[PDB]
């Protein structure tokens, strides 16, 4: 018998590193 | 007959870097 | 047969956690 067909697409990877920060504030 | 599905594909990568933060809170009266 | 090889690769996780909070404003 011949070799089988590929295995299904693995799963999604992990998330991602955190974001930079926000804006400053408005002014006082 | 053929043999049966090979095993799943490897792990994706890592997602992207994630967004900026919320703002910061208003100055001090100074 | 034997089994087949291995799936494709999976897709990119997702984004990252969001950065903190911006800095103060400028003072008043």
């Amino acid at each position: 018998g011949p070799p089988g067909p590929p295995g299904e697409r693995g799963p999604p990877g992990g998330v991602g590193f955190p974001g930079p920060p926000g804006p400053p504030g408005p002014p006082g």
